[PDB]
Formats: C-alpha cells, structure tokens, sequence
C-alpha cells in the first residue's frame, strides 16, 4: 500500500503532540493494551506479576518500555512508508525472541489509536484516524512479510 503525502501529514502532525510526552502515551497506550487484552501482558516477563491498573501504573519498568516502543514506533512513522531497515532488527526480535504473533500488533494498533483519540481529539478527527490506521496496516504488512521470510509468520 502506499499512503499519500497527505496522510502521512496527518498522522505527522498528531505524532508531534504525542512527542511533547513520550512516556506518558507510552503507559497510556501499554495498560489499555493489558486491560484490554491481558493474555498480551503474559509476553512480559519482566512485569507479567502486575495485578492492577494502580500497579502498572506505578511501574517505572512498565514506562521505559512504553518510551522504547513510542520511540521505535515514531522512527518508523518518520520515514514515511522507507522503513526496511529499521523494521529488520525488530521483525527478528518480536518474531524469534519474544514470539509475538500478529495478531498482538493489531492489539496495540487498537490501543494507540483509542488513546490519541481520548487525548487528541481536535487533532484526530476521522481523516487523521484514518491515516494513523492505514500506516499502522502498512507497518503490519511489512512486519508479517518480514516474519515470514525470518520463518514465523504468526
Ligand atoms: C508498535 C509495536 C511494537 C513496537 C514498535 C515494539 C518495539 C519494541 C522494542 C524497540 C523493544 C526493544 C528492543 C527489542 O527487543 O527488539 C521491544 C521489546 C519487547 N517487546 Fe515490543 N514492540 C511492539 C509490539 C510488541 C507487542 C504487541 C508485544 C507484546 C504482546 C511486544 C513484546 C515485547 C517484549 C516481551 C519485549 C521485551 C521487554 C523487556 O524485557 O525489555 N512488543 N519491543
């Protein structure tokens, strides 16, 4: 697929607000992904024990995984759609180490797109959400295109 400059303007402008804070999105995102699906929390062993929204909420572990997924996510989005090689590392580590299937990254596609919506809601009408969802598919695609030549597809 292949999204016009237009989009990829939409989904850079309301990436920018998310940048003025990172690490809030960051957990923001992540517990309304274990809240809404927690068979995901199970993949993190490092703070797979959290019962609670309070719990989660409080975990400094929890927040430098949000802003390393928030940071990875926005240098992808960046490059507009040229993206191979930062997907390269990531598609090896998600699909041979941790074992994420694909179905998971459609989760947080889900949980990113509910959160700027409650928090940017002038900036992220329907033609920005729109575009946010087209990139988010693009990255998938590529994502389980590259998980199946790393021998994975899940
Ligand atoms: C927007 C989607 C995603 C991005 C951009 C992303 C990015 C990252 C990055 C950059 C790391 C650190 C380096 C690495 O291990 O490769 C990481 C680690 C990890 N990710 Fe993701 N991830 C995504 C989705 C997910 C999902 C949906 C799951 C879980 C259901 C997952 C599970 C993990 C696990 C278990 C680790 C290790 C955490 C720790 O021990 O430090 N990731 N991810």
């Amino acid at each position: 697929m292949v999204l016009s400059e237009g989009e990829w303007q939409l989904v850079l402008h309301v990436w920018a607000k998310v940048e003025a804070d990172v690490a809030g999105h960051g957990q923001d995102i992540l517990i309304r992904l274990f809240k809404s699906h927690p068979e995901t929390l199970e993949k993190f062993d490092r703070f797979k024990h959290l019962k609670t929204e309070a719990e989660m909420k409080a975990s400094e572990d929890l927040k430098k995984t949000g802003v390393t997924v928030l940071t990875a996510l926005g240098a992808i989005l960046k490059k507009k759609g040229h993206h191979e090689a930062e997907l390269k590392p990531l598609a090896q580590s998600h699909a041979t180490k941790h074992k994420i299937p694909i179905k998971y990254l459609e989760f947080i596609s889900e949980a990113i797109i509910h959160v700027l919506h409650s928090r940017h809601p002038g900036n992220f009408g329907a033609d920005a959400q729109g575009a946010m969802n087209k990139a988010l598919e693009l990255f998938r695609k590529d994502i389980a295109a590259k998980y199946k030549e790393l021998g994975y597809q899940g």
